[PDB]
């Protein structure tokens, strides 16, 4: 019931006690592990609020104090009266940083405390959402010296007035089905691109067309906005040794910014909460460029390298994969856009994990997501046992809005 | 109940009903997932249900469920348990059980081959010398001059747990490791402790970088005995690179036959504490883990030097670059010497086909994603995108404590 995790490369063992605060369910049971599955009233609210407020006032060394008891009473009053309640700015900031701290699938959590929280709970229209998101983008991009940030829109009330960003990320490229049968652009985004065209977007039908924002305020129908082109920092991808690489026409955007998750704090739900940091190189070069269901350029790069593509055992896919990922890091570094390589990021996560066990009693971590999608065992996270459990505050998945929105 | 798994690359959705037949526990709870934890005397009381379950499975597979032969066998095993507190498997049941233990091995990517396992029955063995002879014949048969063949040798089952047969080696063929006084290691750092045991037991160590360890063999609970595998039975492959002629000068070689010898085979409640089994290598087991783990031979630095890669910052991906070239050399060398080996692309594509086949005809295929995904180039292999369900069926291979921690010494 108190748990050990071993690192099999260094022989270090850590003792996890933080998991005994787990509040949500994992999807696993004693008979079956689901660790690789991508997606496994007033009475409910006050215990949720009490538990968050208890950890908040414990974190500020004011547990059981007058201010603690007074807030507890005031929140209790507000829930009986107004069915819900509002977070103080300090609680909102704490709740947001801790949601990131608790994100077991995130390798970049060594940075969790330096998050810039933008309170957008005064937003009332989709036009306001767009201004708040443009400012987020500009602040976070910061001319390429990227800064972590989240923008928090008004909390769910009765579920019929949700704020939602319909895009999965603030910045993504469109995908179009060709009459051909092939796919132009990002195949991950074909459906959402269809909804943009359905809502009236004029698609350039290019290969790297930054999608528009589809913003929903107060449960209203979503509206379309285009991020100002000069706020979208992009990087042309070249290779430090292959002059021909630039001829592939590849570029990627600088800012990874997740916009479709749900932030839970003290039982309150923030259905629109875009957050951003900076890329790990392999997110672009391994997944975006080489997934079969994405831009899928492995074959092309390998042909320009003149590799023996007859047999898998020449490892031509592996060789091209390394080169694509060399180019991605070289291009971002050359253009002075913040990026981290998977060796640096995983080494940082180990230091962070040690810090969390030492100062917090544990660190929930999902090995399937923490280990990078290339060169797994030469990063130190590969040899690190990890316990996965669900702490709150938390980022959570939510249904795509077009499947739930009454139009 | 029905459970579904999605492949996120192809959108194939499969439905698992086989998990309903799972008895053993996983280590996970509704509140914690232990999916990345490495490792998370039996009275007549529980033995007969375990026998009855295995025998029902066996007679179902041969389409004889409920037959007179089935009912007689159950009656026979029942009486043998109440009389003798244990029972003996027929040869057919032992073969079936060992194949299915492999079939159920959720961490094994090679399971497409599970039905082509050569089972060597060594249940008549009584001494360590006899174990040695059986193991030599396994190595010779399985090596097959480089045309490798899967095999398992099964020694007598546990009785009171005071007379266990055990192979003390973790693998039949492994290289020694020697801790130097200066802290460095010569040979395989993984095997330092076992090497010391061998030396303590009287092994005269050559003290080179690639010394094949002796077998340390325990029969009927007696103290273990040292035996040197005949070197002509130990097929080895010198590692060279198809384009880099300096690679041969690194002096690397590996053995051809991977053979796990420290696991326990459970069949119908019987425990076979000595059951070495062997197949052939996936390239990355040698080129990624054995050569490039920091806790193993750890040659990335040297190889990257010889390629004169920019090593001053990890952002050059020099580690990734040298990793691919080492794994190219390992596959090139085994293929050149006509020793069986599979690359991780071929191996994972085959496992996907096997798993889909298993879903259709068996209703499930337990799989441990953490172990199935190769240790390099994970997402350009089709298992990366494949959701998997991990659960424990019997017959099964289980871990067991190392014998030097449990063995009662005689002297
Ligand atoms: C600052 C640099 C950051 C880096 C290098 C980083 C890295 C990553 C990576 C590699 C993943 C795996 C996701 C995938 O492969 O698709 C991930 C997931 C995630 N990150 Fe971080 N991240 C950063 C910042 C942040 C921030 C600022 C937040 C929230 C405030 C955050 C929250 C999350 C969450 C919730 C997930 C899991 C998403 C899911 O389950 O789909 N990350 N991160
Ligand atoms: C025929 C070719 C085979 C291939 C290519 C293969 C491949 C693999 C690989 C790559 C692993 C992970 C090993 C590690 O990372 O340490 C593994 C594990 C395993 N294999 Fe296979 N294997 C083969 C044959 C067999 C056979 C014949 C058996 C048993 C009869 C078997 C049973 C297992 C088991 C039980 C594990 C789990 C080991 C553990 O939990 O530590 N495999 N296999
Ligand atoms: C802030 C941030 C920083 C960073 N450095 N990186 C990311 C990307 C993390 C991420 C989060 C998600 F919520 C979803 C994705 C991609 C969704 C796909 C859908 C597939 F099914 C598998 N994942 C990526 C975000
Ligand atoms: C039959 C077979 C074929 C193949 N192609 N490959 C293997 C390797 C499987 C294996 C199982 C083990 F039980 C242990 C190892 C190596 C020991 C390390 C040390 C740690 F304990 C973790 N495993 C390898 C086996
Ligand atoms: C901690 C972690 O489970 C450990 O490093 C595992 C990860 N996956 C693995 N996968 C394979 N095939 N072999 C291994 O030894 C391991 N080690
Ligand atoms: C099936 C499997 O869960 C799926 O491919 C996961 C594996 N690990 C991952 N890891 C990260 N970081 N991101 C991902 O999208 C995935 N996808
Ligand atoms: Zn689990």
């Amino acid at each position: 019931r108190f748990l050990k995790v071993k690192n099999w490369e260094t022989d270090v063992v850590l003792t996890d006690t933080l998991h005994l605060k787990s509040t949500l369910e994992t999807g696993c049971t004693e008979h079956i592990c689901m660790g690789s599955i991508m997606l496994p009233t007033k009475d409910q609210l006050f215990p949720l609020a009490k538990e968050f407020l208890d950890q908040y006032y414990s974190s500020i060394k004011r547990f059981g104090s007058k201010a603690h008891m007074d807030r507890l009473e005031e929140v209790n009053k507000e829930i009986e009266s107004t069915s819900t309640y509002q977070l103080k700015d300090t609680e909102l900031i704490y709740g947001a940083k801790h949601a990131w701290r608790n994100a077991s699938r995130c390798v970049g959590r060594i940075q969790w405390s330096k998050l810039q929280v933008f309170d957008a709970r005064d937003c009332t229209t989709a036009h306001g959402m767009f201004n708040y998101i443009c400012n987020h983008v500009k602040y976070a991009t910061n001319k390429g010296n990227l800064r972590s940030a989240i923008t928090i829109f008004p909390q769910r009330t009765d579920g019929k007035h949700d704020f939602r960003v319909w895009n999965s990320q603030l910045i993504r490229y469109a995908g179009y089905k060709q009459p051909d049968g092939s796919t132009l652009g990002d195949p991950a985004n074909v459906q959402f691109t269809e909804i943009c065209i359905q809502q009236g977007w004029k698609a350039p039908r290019g290969r790297f067309d930054v999608l528009p924002l589809l913003l929903q305020a107060n449960g209203n129908d979503p509206e379309l906005f285009q991020i100002p082109p000069e706020l979208v920092l992009e990087v042309p991808i070249r290779h430090p040794k292959f002059d021909w690489f630039k001829d592939l026409g590849l570029k990627w955007y600088g800012l990874p910014a997740v916009s479709n998750m749900l932030l839970e704090i003290g039982g309150l739900e923030f259905s629109a909460c875009p957050f951003s940091g900076w890329y790990m190189g392999t997110e672009i070069g391994v997944r975006d460029y080489c997934d079969n269901s994405r831009y899928n350029i492995l074959e092309e790069v390998a042909k320009k390298m003149d590799l023996d593509m007859r047999k898998t055992s020449s490892l031509w896919k592996d060789q091209a994969l390394v080169e694509i990922n060399i180019a991605v890091l070289y291009s971002f570094q050359s253009d002075k856009v913040t990026i981290v390589d998977h060796h640096s990021a995983t080494e940082s996560f180990i230091k962070h994990m040690e810090n969390e066990y030492r100062c917090r009693g544990g660190c929930p971590a999902d090995w399937v997501w923490i280990v990078p999608p290339m060169s797994g065992s030469i990063t130190p996270v590969f040899h690190q046992e990890m316990l996965n459990y669900r702490l709150t505050p938390s980022f959570e998945y939510q249904p795509d809005p077009w499947n739930t929105h009454v139009w």
